[PDB]
């Protein structure tokens, strides 16, 4: 029953959305899950929400200090990572004409600069065999309106997983892309400035949709389990698009 | 434990290496599985194999009349399915210059027409919320030498994996294609003309693969486990390469 | 002035559309053209508009024959080939239920089989540093509704273009396909019922495209020129999509 | 015989390989010509080797205050433009483990972060009708060893040609990035520490590309001068490898 028994996984981004419906889903799946964000009131609440075998650390991914705190706390706990959800992102919407360079480094620091380190600082404790997962989005892929350095910044991130496959083939890391499309999480609702456009923002993204309805973060957390489980042996380096068939048809 | 439990799945070239491996799995999740194939002693072997809850049904999915009786046999014993996997095909090596038609439609005949026909029989008996797998294959996003009509015919279906999903987005039916790179099966046996040949033929590809290695069967079933179970419930359309890596860098 | 000076051309689907467009140009570039097609009047009226270094032959590329004729003529009158655009092709709509088996082999043996023949053939007098290109569709990269084999024919025709590259790296050959998105062309107005359905038809092609138009004959020309000159000489097995941002956004 | 009688067209990285021979077949085509760059002895050699009309500007693109000078040269002078390559860019060779910040910074800086702000400037001036071409590379869509913010960065460039695609489709502008291979040009020698392995570094790419050559900079520039000139004119938002068949086999 338990696809993830005994194995240790790091997850940025933890303590929401994605994050956190994964580290619940690794949990049920028998893993250890270190939940790693900014914000303690909510780190607190995830690891409470999540229940057992749980380890909240406070990190922020733009700092290489907190990163090598964060590497230390689970070295000390469980010593090794068998599974590593590089997931914390962020998203800004701004056009061309409109980027400033604190949008552009805000939004490649923390989605690009932030997950090349803690790809990197990872590297010691990872396992010989282990997983990595990167989250890119469909964005990476598409066009949209205002969301120039997003996109660009995710469709970097895919990247890294193609390079990395090859960096990490000797020691038996596998390293994959998952891109999201509309999933139900307050990503969505951070960006918007009322309430009500985020209702409309959602029926647009549904209608574009084949499946006709956004993600539930259930939905996401069960292809990364895939990513991160033994279902996976064999897949190397690929970009799995959870988008209901988004960016497929 | 059972990812599949009391789901009725078939799967055409059941009675050998992906197709069997798939079956095998299927039911150790708890599904009932039909296997189907051309060869009636195989088919008996590898139910024998499999051991509980299968049907071996002989069919060859370039005859109508034979999907027709499949499909009346499945009905009659469990009603309605839950997970297809139209995985039969097979490949023979010409160059441009070699090819013939009767191998060109030796080839599309079973990976393309078959395929077709093997889903619009199933439409009926396809549970609204059901899944589809197709097995396309590296070969349909690569140029390898004397691979002429197979890559052109496996490039053929993962295409029909996008239409279908927008023709079955209304009845919850997901669609996706699963290209396998060198997988450890008859087919890379059954195509070289000497032992000794396939020896070096496998050599070959674990050489190009960042993983260092051929595929095993169980790990291609796996992947499309994960494609006919709720975890790829917001996974439409897609190709999965389960290849490691050899398409990806 | 003249980029295709004293080469020689062959364009199956050359009594029309993009067909014609493209003598037109490759003329006006200095090529002497062989227009094919079955069409007699057509074919005649197309070389009228050409006007001058232009050859009609009749001949249907599902029909072997039709092909060894074509090329014996192509010999007499020219000797050798220099660009080859096997563009023939033709769509019918119908979805997944309402394939029939005729249905099937229609489009494949005009959109696929033709094909294969018509640059098998062509092989002979293929000139070492010359040019193929393979009309394939965005149709092969997108699920459209009642598209199942059209598409599926045209995903075929891409795969081609990358295993002929490797095939006839040796001779120095360029394959490459060219996949339009909406084209000013009789294959639009050829598969409605009626004139009013063409005009919403073309405002819904324009809706979807970032260029916010159907693309007109010589625009698709001006790409097919691309490829048959030197221009492209270190492009390769390629897709280009001339679609206006159909399929990149 | 002129393609771009009148145009007003401006280079970065225009005073070596790609961009210069960039330079000189736009000039050839009959257009007028910014090539921009750090180096001001290059610079000035760029501009006598170009010989007619070209204005060599001296500019770093990672500095906001150098475009804005840049453009307000260009305005004086010639007061819009018709075609804006941004093709400035550097690599420098280090794998993950190997990755430090300043790296990271020196990566992003010219490759992404230079090239948003090239364009963002440029539209004030860029004309309706225009033509934006962004130079990725082949390394954007490969997992290369020790390539890791090159290939990341790259990629993020051709993303920007979708997104661009739909933020200035109101304008009819035009951007499409071009991808290429290897091509003998002074970025592959700046790379290495020895020209012993440069020679070596160049029978290896040359036998991993179907072509079985390095490009010319004439090859490259003639793809770039494809995108900048009307043929292109319903081609939007693609990634145009010219690689002699690198990535399509
Ligand atoms: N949901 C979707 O539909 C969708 C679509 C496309 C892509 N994505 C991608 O999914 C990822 C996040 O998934 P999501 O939608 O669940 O977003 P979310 O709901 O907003 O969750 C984002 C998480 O990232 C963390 N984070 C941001 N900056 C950080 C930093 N410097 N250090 C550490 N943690 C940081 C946040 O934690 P703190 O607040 O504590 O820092 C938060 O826990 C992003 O990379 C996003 O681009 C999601
Ligand atoms: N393993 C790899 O390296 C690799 C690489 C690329 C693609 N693939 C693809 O993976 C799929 C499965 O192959 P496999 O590993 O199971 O190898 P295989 O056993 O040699 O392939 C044939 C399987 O399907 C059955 N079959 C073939 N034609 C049929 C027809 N017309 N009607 C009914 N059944 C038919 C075969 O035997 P019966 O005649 O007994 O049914 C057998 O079960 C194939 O479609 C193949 O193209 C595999
Ligand atoms: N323009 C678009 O919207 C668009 C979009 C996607 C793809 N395409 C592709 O572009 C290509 C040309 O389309 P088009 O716009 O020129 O359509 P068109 O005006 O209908 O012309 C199709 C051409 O193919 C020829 N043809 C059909 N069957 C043939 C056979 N058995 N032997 C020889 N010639 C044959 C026709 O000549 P006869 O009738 O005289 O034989 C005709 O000249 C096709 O391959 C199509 O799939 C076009
Ligand atoms: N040739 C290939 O094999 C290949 C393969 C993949 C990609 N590419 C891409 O093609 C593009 C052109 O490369 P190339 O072959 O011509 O190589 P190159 O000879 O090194 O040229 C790079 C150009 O960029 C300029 N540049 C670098 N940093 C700059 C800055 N901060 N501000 C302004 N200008 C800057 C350089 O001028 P200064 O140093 O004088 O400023 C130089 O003219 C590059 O972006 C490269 O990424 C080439």
């Amino acid at each position: 029953a338990y696809r993830l028994l005994n194995k240790t996984a790091v997850i940025t981004g933890g303590n929401s959305g994605i994050g956190l419906a994964t580290a619940k889903r690794f949990v049920a799946e028998g893993a250890y899950v270190f939940i790693v964000g900014r914000r303690r009131k909510e780190l607190e609440q995830a690891a409470a929400e999540i229940g057992r075998n749980v380890t909240a650390v406070k990190a922020d991914v733009t700092k290489l200090e907190d990163l090598d705190r964060l590497y230390a706390i689970v070295r000390e706990q469980r010593g090794s990572i068998d599974v590593l959800f590089a997931n914390s992102g962020a998203i800004e919407q701004k056009t061309l004409e409109e980027i400033t360079p604190e949008h552009y480094d805000r939004t490649f620091d923390v989605n690009v600069r932030g997950l090349i380190f803690t790809v990197q600082k990872a590297l010691p404790l990872l396992r010989d065999g282990g997983s990595v997962i990167l989250t890119s989005s469909v964005a990476g892929v598409l066009g949209l309106q205002a969301h120039d350095t997003y996109s660009a910044a995710k469709a970097a991130v895919r990247s890294l997983a193609r390079t990395w496959t090859t960096e990490l083939k000797g020691r038996s890391i596998r390293v994959n892309a998952v891109s999201p499309g509309a999933i139900d999480t307050p990503i969505i609702e951070n960006q918007v400035s009322t309430q009500e456009e985020a209702d409309e923002l959602r029926a647009k993204f549904a209608a574009a949709t084949p499946l006709g309805r956004v993600g539930r973060p259930e939905e996401l957390a069960a292809a990364v389990l895939f990513l991160a489980s033994d279902d996976s042996s064999y897949v190397a380096g690929i970009e799995l698009f959870v988008d209901g068939g988004l960016t497929q048809v």
